[PDB]
């Protein structure tokens, strides 16, 4: 088709690692169905791991 982009090397969106800095400020300064999408998703599965290192929360 018209855009032929003969050069793919990259994605949309990456996040390995972020700081809870600019994750609260990218939040209330940036704004994209991306990002937001992005940053929760961060959040929460951040956060996920979190309780499940101090505690698995398992009992027999």
């Amino acid at each position: 088709g018209p855009l032929g982009s003969p050069n793919s090397g990259t994605k949309k969106y990456d996040l390995s690692k972020w700081k809870y800095a600019e994750l609260r400020d990218t939040i209330n300064t940036s704004c994209d169905i991306e990002l937001l999408a992005a940053c929760r998703e961060e959040f929460h599965r951040r956060l996920k791991v979190y309780h499940a290192w101090k505690s698995k929360n398992k009992k027999r």
